[PDB]
């Protein structure tokens, strides 16, 4: 459950948030495979409520109606085609499994669903599963509202409705079995693992009982006895009774402290400074590295109201964001997930974005295709952060340095820092309001290296900055605080 099941030497996943299956299939073939990406987190592939007020928000996909593989991203045939095509080029698929709940209890009954299945939230009737009132936690929840009211009570957090979402009775073998039926359908299709949505809202032992029903991965693509990768979405920023360590027997956990603190450090909030990152990892109160799924932002919190609130860095903060993502991808802590987003008309009123509900780019509710521009960026309002040179090249950096120790740390006591990954890579950051210019020990073999942030190694030359490492392992680095990207990264495969 802890191993990602990526190909050896592929070390990240990318969240292709709200992408259609056909576009992901193409992306696997044309980009993710050649550029060394390990896999893709897909949006929930099961049927959800079609919500028209507001118009088709992203969050409708976190309100299940059934386990039919029938969504705005595509149908079952399209989903299977994507998984096959991606696996055939060695890029894995991880499913966002929405298994704590069905839809909101106040959603109107009918067939306003992505596959047209009937459902009746008021009567607890989801006949396409099927679930009935016997399958929800109405009777078990002890709060006066039936919803979660107080996160200091670990029981209600699990047994009551998260903001009114009908809460499945996950102690029941029937319910566990319907969820496992869905998940095993997906495993047998070829998926490599799962994000378990809303894991804080499930008992560790109920998750374990579901996981005990899961198959090993499809043996046409994976070695015998391969377990699905499991990463549990548990928001644990401290100060609540529920700790993500309670979930370690099931799989990895999302470490939301990671992006929250990296954001405060890079924004220099409350006197924080990059020099403090020397002991990044468990020293900052994080989970063990071998249980962490790390990320700068996720699909929730990039809208500003998630775990981390306002500190979270996103594509909107492109310059600082690239730096944060770069630090993450260079540092050995955790298994890394890169976000890939769409643009929306973000409109702040009184410090909050009133358009944070807006769904993916669409024509009358039909999600737009991802178009690829000649410069390799995307059109149709897809941001495609994973195609930004500075991010894609750091995904590659992480592959190149895989397994190498954190070493050769330098800092100036402020925001100019550097470190290496054994003898395979070195990275240098300047987040101070003045220039960096210093000779540093890099740990690398002598030679000329292309900076993969400002450029690329192409046809035996560098298109950007070149760094010259001497016989002693030392190299001079110069980074103005006015640089487009105030960080430089070099590695064994960027050597000329
Ligand atoms: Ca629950
Ligand atoms: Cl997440």
């Amino acid at each position: 459950q802890y191993s990602p099941n990526t190909q050896q030497g592929r070390t990240s996943i990318v969240h292709l948030f709200e992408w259609r299956w056909v576009d992901i299939a193409l992306e696997c073939e044309r980009y993710l495979a050649p550029k060394g990406f390990g896999g893709v987190q897909v949006s929930p592939p099961n049927e959800n409520v079609a919500i028209y007020n507001p118009f088709r928000p992203w969050w409708e996909r976190y309100q299940p109606v059934s386990y039919k593989l029938c969504t705005r991203s595509g149908n079952e045939d399209e989903f299977r085609n994507m998984v096959t095509r991606c696996n055939n080029v060695g890029v894995r698929i991880y499913v966002d499994a929405v298994i704590n709940h069905m839809c909101g209890n106040a959603v109107s009954a009918g067939t306003s669903s992505t596959c047209g299945s009937y459902f009746n939230p008021g009567s607890r009737d989801f006949p396409a599963v099927p679930y009935s009132g016997w399958d929800f936690n109405d009777g078990k929840c002890k709060t006066g509202s039936g919803d979660i009211e107080n996160y200091n009570d670990a029981t209600q957090v699990r047994d009551c409705r998260l903001t009114g979402l009908l809460d499945l009775a996950l102690e029941k073998d029937y319910v566990r079995s319907k969820i496992a039926e869905y998940m095993n359908h997906l495993i047998d299709i070829g998926v490599a693992g799962f994000r378990l949505d809303a894991s804080k809202h499930m008992w560790p032992g109920d998750i374990k009982a579901i996981l005990d029903k899961l198959h090993n991965l499809n043996s046409n693509w994976f070695p015998a006895g391969s377990k699905p990768f499991i990463y549990q979405e548990v928001i644990d920023l401290g100060g609540e009774p529920i700790k993500s360590s309670d979930y370690f027997g099931n799989g990895r956990v999302t470490e939301f402290k990671y992006g929250a603190k990296l954001g405060t450090v890079i924004r220099k909030w409350n006197g924080e400074k990059m020099s403090y990152l020397k002991n990044w990892g468990e020293g900052w109160g994080f989970v063990p590295s071998d249980r962490a799924l790390v990320f700068v932002d996720n699909h929730d919190n990039q809208r500003g109201h998630g775990a981390g609130g306002a500190s979270i860095l996103t594509f909107w903060d492109a310059r600082l964001y690239k730096m944060a993502v770069g630090f993450m991808l260079a540092h050995p802590y955790g298994f890394t997930r890169v976000m890939s987003s769409y643009r929306w008309p973000r409109q702040f009123q009184n410090g909050n974005d009133v358009n944070d509900w807006v769904g993916p780019p669409n024509n009358n509710g039909v999600i737009k295709e991802v178009t690829i521009n000649p410069d390799t960026t995307c059109g149709n309002d897809w941001v495609c952060e994973h195609r930004w040179r500075q991010i894609r090249n750091m995904v590659i950096f992480r592959n190149v340095v895989d397994g190498q120790p954190f070493t050769n740390w330098y800092d100036n006591g402020s925001n100019q820092v550097a470190f290496g990954r054994g003898n395979r890579g070195f990275i240098v950051f300047n987040n101070d309001d003045w220039s960096f210019s210093l000779t540093l020990q890099t740990g690398l073999p002598a030679g000329t290296y292309c900076d993969v942030i400002s450029g690329d190694k192409i046809n035996g030359n560098c298109t950007g900055i070149k760094i010259y490492v001497s016989d002693d392992g030392k190299a001079h680095f110069s980074i103005s605080n006015s640089a487009e990207d105030p960080f430089i990264a070099i590695h064994a495969e960027s050597k000329l």
